[PDB]
């Protein structure tokens, strides 16, 4: 019974609310709303509690960026603020390796991160680790054999096709295979050994083709598109599909929900969220 969790988000203005979907008898749940809106964070799950991290206020009086990390705890039903990062990151990546959370780039204003930094929630504590070698805002992350990787983005002239590997034991991060398509603000997600990037934008229009990099052949490969084209999108995997929420096609916010099954190579139409949204955060516990 793990369910998937929408955190914040923009439609007019950064969104507050926090729901939850549930794969199994396809219903949503609308739980406690953000102590402040974000959009452009991301979502992670650690010993069965859920955090915000990062993302932006954008709102009609102002618009801030944030360094806010925020714990929900679904039993209780309710945010707890925590050590806030070093500095802020919209359009942030986020990560997990063994019980550590990994925030990745983002943007403080004109200011496009290369930088990276870890927090251990036993000690509730940020700390800096190595840079990345590229600056990368609007990047996807995702984590496989205890490496994290992360995916395209923008660094502030480029919109990129480049992607990057950090193995936490030694501290370093080293260039993988660049993707067949420029992608900032895809959904990025690991199933099946494999690093999904679904959806994006080229500099030019919204994607909805998928790639995704096996990485024992160091190779990526499209599958089947989305039915929608796509980008700031929400994403997760629950039991062996991969779920997309969201996002802005070009012209509307979209509310589809769409479902990859790898087995069949195909997309489908699973469910709407309550409303258009874009910029989420996702999780699963
Ligand atoms: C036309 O030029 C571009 C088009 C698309 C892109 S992108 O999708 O690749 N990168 C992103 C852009 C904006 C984000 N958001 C708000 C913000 O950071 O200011 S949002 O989801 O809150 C949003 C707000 C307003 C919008 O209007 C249409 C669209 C999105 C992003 C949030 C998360 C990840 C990437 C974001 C970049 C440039
Ligand atoms: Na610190
Ligand atoms: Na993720
Ligand atoms: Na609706």
């Amino acid at each position: 019974g793990r369910l998937i969790y929408t955190a914040g988000g923009y439609f007019r203005q950064s969104l507050s609310y926090l729901e939850a979907y549930n794969p199994s008898d396809g219903t949503w749940l609308r739980l406690a709303d953000l102590q402040v809106p974000r959009s452009g964070l991301a979502g992670c799950v650690v010993g069965g509690l859920l955090y915000a991290v990062g993302g932006r206020n954008n709102s009609p009086d102002g618009n801030t960026d944030s360094s806010a990390l925020d714990c929900y705890n679904p039993m209780t039903n309710q945010w707890s603020p925590c050590a806030p990062m070093s500095v802020p990151r919209n359009r942030i990546g986020v990560g997990v390796i063994d019980g550590h959370i990994y925030a990745v780039g983002g943007s403080h204003g004109c200011i496009h991160h290369n930088s990276v930094e870890r927090y251990e929630p036993e000690r509730d504590e940020w700390h800096l680790v190595a840079p990345m070698l590229t600056r990368r805002i609007g990047v996807g992350v995702a984590v496989l054999n205890r490496l994290l990787y992360a995916v395209g983005g923008f660094d502030g002239t480029n919109r990129l096709n480049s992607a990057e590997c950090y193995y936490p034991e030694r501290n370093e991060w080293r260039m993988i295979t660049a993707m067949n398509t420029i992608r900032s603000g895809a959904g990025v997600c690991v199933l099946h050994n494999c690093i999904y990037a679904a959806g994006g934008y080229d500099g030019q229009d919204q994607l909805n083709s998928v790639e995704r990099y096996d990485v024992a052949t160091a190779t990526w490969t499209f599958v089947a598109p989305m039915k929608h084209r796509r980008s700031a999108l929400g994403i997760t995997v629950h039991q062996g599909r991969i779920y997309v929420l969201g996002g802005y096609d070009g012209h509307t916010f979209l509310d589809s929900v769409e479902c990859y099954d790898p087995d069949t190579d195909t997309w489908s139409e699973v469910t709407r969220m309550t409303s258009g949204r874009s910029g989420v955060g996702v999780a699963v516990t």
